[PDB]
């Protein structure tokens, strides 16, 4: 035995999937892509379904010529880290735009989202304080838990009473910090902030918000579900991602608390990595920008959501959400091979869909996840419902 | 108090700093990048020595046109994990040239090196296992430890007899990793590899190598320290990035062991962030594969460093290396003041090198540090060491 004995049970795992005949789920390559929309996997014309473009910006002809013309005038990459030779013309220029999305004073960019929320956590909250969150946060709001030396203290999803509860058994005096979502991203169902911060700030506690779910769709400026649910200037921090509504890679967190811009001194995941590339913070800089009155797409965005979600549930299928309150539209099946045959059956159709399975969801739940663009045609999402609707009824699912 | 009442003193230590008149060191930004080479920093043409662009690669006319086509094939970003929708046609070739390069059958590439640190760190050794490493292992490294749940046992800085000593008292049975770096970056010194592999195998340990400091200037293949030292076959693991010598974002773990690729099924860092965009790993591809035949370009950046290595050592200053080991030349200054004082005259008479103080260097250590290009000129390399000569004079340095 060695290192990688460890890891035993997962190959076989992995190998009794491949047993059921089913394309490795973990292993699609998009060999083209032509749009936010279609992709060529395993040689065939696919519609993507499975992805977090939820506003198309990834093909946007701004973002595109501002992408090309960083790395003509910047070159590929920085070579240092911010906090020494690596914070060039668009970094700046990125962070600015945050400011101006969010409208908050501190704007702090980070390589990725899952630094941002591992260097958030475990820089704000230290030996003695706290740190409480929902029981199925994000796997990086954990590992941020997981690096830091606060105390973590885990409530029941989604309960507002259990908040409640366990903030009131906490000693009053050290500082807490309460990481919410506003979108839970495995059914898509939206989180009670309103409530839930009403709750923090009875107990004293700073509130963090993850809004990567929800940018440039949720709330009058686009800025997420907190702002939908009116707790504008409310919010301590809110923490986001390059890589969902912006298209491109990268993490942040906005605030304007007067000592913000202070934990570029102390953040590790801050301090001792590259800053990301001029093409990457420039695609970034025109993206966020653009967010903020993208009206047209937004609409889209939302027209296809509620398009896609109306046909599924109305054609039997199970949904996670009663309502379409997302651009996340999560399909419940019976079981794995119920998931995998669906999967596969609408892979081999010509559309990618997400499937979840365990120990990815909670045992007993198996999911077909839909994430909406906002460049969909509606007559892709009604291809899509034919697409669901023969697959399907192919598998015995409705 | 609050949440950010614990950066008052980080708050403080800055405002003094400030006091003393020198430009914040921390807020540098490259206005215009014109070459690997030069920049402009406030309003200043400026030669920049204190990048970690060993190969001069962020200009380079083929890696740029890779980028620029990347983006009009592929767009901005890939909104998506490896494990799901994010692998598209230039994942798997940077993935396959990685493999080229290091002549591995294994590559899992991450999105930041830090990343790659912190998840093969502490996805290997679980509990009950050992991490062993030098007690100055770069933050990512002991990051991993952190956020794993591995036994760690630091040894003493550069010292093969305490490896030796360390290991040999840990119980026999259970699997170990000891975490070594090629090249020491605070002095740009070497490590012992060849002497401290041979103690690592003695003990059944695995060995895992950070060759971030070397890559395309060390080894008959420019693989690295390990490869310069006769040590090709005998390391389990080489990690690395591609902010440095490969000039973009992104981290890397190569391995031939035949179970490597099953990290992918549990490594959280890998798994839960969205992957690298299109332009960053097509890139990131391109100069990899022309690292591997880089010869004017190595033989150019040693003949840079050991000109100004052999050059600042002649005029008296204090060099952290007797001999010229790699591309980073640290020059080691009596105080805090010294060290500001010279930073800041190279600055204005138009030279950016980093400068390191406590607490990111050990107390008692000031020091400034050059890192040599190999599209640095000769001419420059001569106006830099008339610049030093001019700052170093004028401090009172030398
Ligand atoms: C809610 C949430 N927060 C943070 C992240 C991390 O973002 P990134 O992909 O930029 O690392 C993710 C990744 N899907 C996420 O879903
Ligand atoms: C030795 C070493 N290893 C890993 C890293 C992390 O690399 P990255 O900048 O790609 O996150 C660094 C960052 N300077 C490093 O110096
Ligand atoms: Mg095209
Ligand atoms: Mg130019």
């Amino acid at each position: 035995r060695d290192l990688l004995s460890k890891f035993d049970g997962l190959i076989a795992e992995r190998q009794k999937l491949l047993d059921s005949g089913v394309t490795d789920p973990f292993a699609i390559v998009m060999e083209q892509v032509k749009s936010p929309t279609e992709a060529v996997i395993r040689g065939k014309d696919t519609i993507l379904l499975g992805t977090y473009n939820y506003m198309g910006m990834t093909f946007d002809p701004d973002v595109i010529a501002a992408g090309k013309e960083a790395l003509e005038k910047f070159g590929s990459g920085t070579n240092g880290s911010r906090m020494l030779n690596g914070t060039f013309h668009d970094h700046m220029e990125v962070e600015q735009a945050l400011r101006d999305f969010y409208g908050t004073t501190g704007a702090i960019v980070f390589s990725t989202g899952y630094m941002a929320n591992l260097g958030i956590i475990s820089t704000l909250a230290g030996k003695g304080e706290y740190v409480i969150l929902d029981a199925d946060s994000h796997a990086s709001i954990y590992d941020g838990c997981q690096q830091g030396n606060a105390e973590i203290v885990r409530f029941r999803h989604n309960s507002v009473e259990d908040l409640d509860k366990r903030l009131g058994r906490l000693p009053k005096e050290p500082a807490k910090l309460v990481v919410l979502e506003g979108v839970y991203s495995m059914l898509g169902d939206i989180a009670p902030l309103k409530e839930m911060v009403a709750v923090a700030k009875k107990h004293g506690a700073m509130v963090l918000v993850d809004e990567a779910h929800s940018m440039g769709f949720f709330g009058p400026n686009g800025r997420g579900v907190y702002e939908a649910q009116g707790l504008e200037g409310q919010i301590d921090f809110v923490v986001g991602t390059f890589s969902k509504s912006v298209g491109t890679v990268g993490g942040f967190v906005v605030s304007n608390h007067p000592k913000f811009e202070a934990v570029r001194l102390a953040c590790r995941p801050y301090i001792f990595t590259a800053s990301l590339p001029p093409s990457v913070v420039a695609t970034a800089t025109t993206s966020i920008r653009k967010l903020m009155t993208a009206h047209e797409k937004r609409e889209r965005l939302w027209s296809n959501a509620r398009a896609l979600h109306g046909g599924l549930k109305a054609m039997g299928f199970r949904l996670g959400t009663e309502t379409c309150d997302s651009a996340i539209v999560a399909v419940m099946l019976e079981d794995q091979e119920q998931a995998a045959m669906m999967w596969q059956a609408l892979l081999d159709g010509g559309l990618y869909v997400n499937m979840a399975r365990p120990p990815a969801t909670p045992a007993g739940t198996f999911l077909l996840r839909c994430s909406i663009c906002a460049e969909h045609t509606p007559a892709q999402i009604q291809t899509v419902l034919g697409m669901f609707q023969a697959a399907g009824r192919a598998v015995g699912v409705i």
